[PDB]
């Protein structure tokens, strides 16, 4: 059972704007995704100060950067609060319509793509370097779901059958054929130290063969 949904008209034109606009400062995607992971970890930590039973699905709060050359994927793993099914379909799409409309008005006013985080839609910066994005997430109050989109105005959602996460969000970036630089160890270490040095959670960058 794989359900296919259509993006909102405002989210669709933002995606095509990110896909089609010539813009060479593409590395800002990792800051936006790590900043998105840091917010999810803050929310589960806050909910735990008044309820220590919410870490039952995992006490550790960290962020993992796992590059893969054989599959040509960069994965950002966090043990944050996760996202529910209503989040993946209705909720965040409604929150993002205002920041989207504000982001375009800023772009015609002189702003550039790197300012996408101050409008709450920084996740779509992943499509600067990805031709397809997979999101595996697990919320304490919901099952494990798989989100996927390759632009075009549509996305899919299904119940994931893979490895149980316990709690968190896994963002898999299927890198474009000409964007394999973000699979290199020394490159990722440079973007992290430059853009996300003050993230208050341990960031472990994995290495491969
Ligand atoms: C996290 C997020 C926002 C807020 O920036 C807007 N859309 N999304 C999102 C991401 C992945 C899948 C479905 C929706």
């Amino acid at each position: 059972e794989v359900e296919t949904f259509a993006f909102q008209a405002e989210i669709a034109q933002l995606m095509s704007l990110i896909i089609n606009t010539f813009y060479s400062n593409k590395e800002i995607f990792l800051r936006e995704l790590i900043s998105n992971s840091s917010d999810a970890l803050d929310k589960i930590r806050y909910e735990s100060l008044t309820d220590p039973s919410k870490l039952d699905s995992g006490k550790e709060l960290h962020i993992n950067l796992i590059p893969n050359k054989q599959d040509r994927t960069l994965t950002i793993v966090d043990t944050g609060i996760g996202m529910t099914k209503a989040d993946l379909i209705n909720n965040l799409g409604t929150i993002a319509k205002s920041g989207t409309k504000a982001f375009m008005e800023a772009l015609q006013a002189g702003a550039d793509i790197s300012m996408i985080g101050q409008f709450g839609v920084g996740f779509y910066s992943a499509y600067l370097v990805a031709e397809k994005v997979t999101v595996i997430t697990k919320h304490n109050d919901d099952e494990q779901y798989a989100w996927e989109s390759s632009a075009g105005g549509s996305f899919t959602v299904r119940t994931d059958t893979g490895e149980p996460m316990g709690r968190g969000t896994k963002v898999i970036l299927h890198l474009k054929e000409d964007q394999t630089e973000y699979l290199e160890e020394r490159r990722i270490k440079e973007i992290v130290k430059k853009h996300s040095q003050f993230i208050g959670y341990p960031i472990t960058l994995f290495v491969e063969k």
